[PDB]
């Protein structure tokens, strides 16, 4: 019943993930996003009924409220899967937000960064590893000031042993991946959060090529508080065991006195 149950609007974007369209549920009038994924181009499948991993992972996290975009429904077709997802309104992704406004005031980066951490914790707590945390995978609900994680298509079940496959973004990938093709979930996630935070406070990523990643030296082109630079360098420690846990990130001095999402919208987004 898919074509009667939702009403298709403009293409929101396309890339490695497939094609994603703006939509309306005709039932509720609810704004949704409609993601089409070609079966040919799915590396990794899961089960409940053989499905894309994204579907497994999203069901594991979609129980309860969160900073992750919910799987509302899904459909199989002969050559594609179709996923129905929350669409916040109005909305802008963090990539476009940063491309437009440049480097972000710390107070705002702090608010955004905290929310990302809450969301990643929530995922890990549900047994899910994202594997592609970056600006293009974070949405900002502009009215409520709430960040939501998207695109679980490179994700895995969380586990405590090493991962030897990676299908996320190279410049967000830790040096242990680049040199040895091995990493552990949590410490690789922390590396990529280090990259994210630098991107927030400088308006751009710290490392462009592999040689820079491997070397792991951070130069700041923008004025950034010494507390913030400390946290960034800590998350981008070359040795994974030298990186902080999520607990240590959230207890870090730069993370004190976070604004609530609502107060963050009033000040920085309205
Ligand atoms: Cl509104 C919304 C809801 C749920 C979404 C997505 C968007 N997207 C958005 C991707 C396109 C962006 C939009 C802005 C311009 N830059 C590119 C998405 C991408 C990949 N997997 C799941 C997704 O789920």
């Amino acid at each position: 019943p898919l074509e009667s149950q939702y009403q298709v609007g403009p293409l929101l974007g396309s890339g490695g993930f497939g094609s994603v369209y703006s939509g309306i549920r005709v039932s509720d009038n609810l704004p949704v996003a409609i993601k089409h994924v070609e079966k040919d181009r799915i590396s990794d499948w899961g089960e409940l009924t053989r499905v894309p991993m994204e579907v497994v992972l999203l069901k594991k996290v979609s129980s309860g409220f969160s900073g992750v975009i919910r799987l509302l429904d899904w459909f199989e077709r002969p050559d594609s899967f179709v996923l129905i997802l929350e669409r916040p309104e109005p909305v802008q992704d963090l990539f476009d937000f940063i491309t437009e406004r440049g480097a972000l005031q710390e107070e705002l980066a702090r608010s955004f960064f905290w929310q990302v951490l809450e969301a990643v914790r929530h995922c890990h707590n549900c047994g899910v590893l994202h594997r592609d945390i970056k600006d293009e995978n974070i949405l900002i609900d502009l009215n409520r000031g709430e960040l939501k994680l998207i695109d679980f298509g490179s994700g895995a079940l969380l586990k405590d042993t090493v991962y030897t496959d990676f299908d996320g973004t190279r410049v967000y990938s830790p040096p242990e991946w680049i040199r040895y093709h091995r990493y552990h979930g949590r410490s690789a996630a922390v590396w990529s959060l280090g990259i994210l935070l630098y991107d927030m406070v400088c308006g751009d990523i710290p490392f462009e090529h592999d040689e820079e990643i491997i070397r792991g030296q951070v130069f700041f082109r923008q004025r950034v508080s010494s507390e913030c630079q400390h946290l960034i360098r800590w998350c981008l420690a070359l040795r994974p065991s030298d990186r902080p846990t999520f607990e240590e990130i959230q207890n870090h001095p730069w993370m004190q006195d976070v604004l609530l999402p609502q107060e963050t919208a009033e000040i920085h987004l309205h």
